């Protein structure tokens, strides 16, 4: 959640006054992955060092 | 004996990796030799100091 501050104003005696009403946002944040393979032969497991 | 890193991705839902077993390579260094040969005279070895 995201926001502001509030406006106010310097009045006047026996002055409405303004509609200071903020605003917001939501910030989204999507998940992704990530991959990498390896293949090896069995004669290469058990020999190899 | 040298190599390189593993390549990763990113990938969608559902999606075959790619291989990505790193090639690898046989540094070597040869031995070699130098020489260096002078010739006196037998005269030449009786009579200089």
């Amino acid at each position: 959640v995201s926001s502001a501050a509030v406006q106010w104003s310097w009045d006047a005696e026996f002055e409405e006054v303004s509609d200071d009403s903020p605003e917001f946002g939501q910030p989204e944040i999507p998940v992704k992955k990530a991959q990498g393979f390896v293949p090896i032969s069995i004669e290469a497991l058990q020999d190899e060092a």
